[PDB]
């Protein structure tokens, strides 16, 4: 897992900062509260995040964890 | 609302009697607990659930609600 190492950013200017999403330990399963939200505007429709590699690294896997407390917030697609 | 008149069933034999599901007043948000279970066998797709009414109806809408503490559950379709 080389994400610990990286920098996570996004494009909308008025996000919360997420470099919580990228410890190694997950949190705990049974959390009251989200790690990381996004609020969406009325006419928004997708949201980015970006992260970046100290290093070039032959990739194969990507994981996603939702919030397993409430999933109505997972996202589409 | 006429479905807390009606009887419902179901084809599975070893299903768990679902009469509380006509009950009008709706159990609260907060339920730790489904209110009607079903666990499905590994070569098994559909479940089915018949309502009966006692006499003719113009029916216009149906409502159905999941269990909100845990949407992982909510029907495919």
């Amino acid at each position: 897992n080389f994400a610990p190492l990286g920098t996570i950013t996004s494009s909308s200017p008025t996000a919360q900062p997420a470099e919580v999403l990228l410890q190694a330990t997950p949190p705990h399963r049974r959390a009251r509260s989200a790690a990381w939200s996004y609020i969406f505007l009325p006419e928004e429709a997708w949201c980015d995040l970006t992260i970046h590699l100290p290093a070039a690294v032959l990739l194969k896997e990507i994981h996603i964890q939702p919030h397993l407390a409430s999933l109505a917030t997972c996202p589409s697609s």
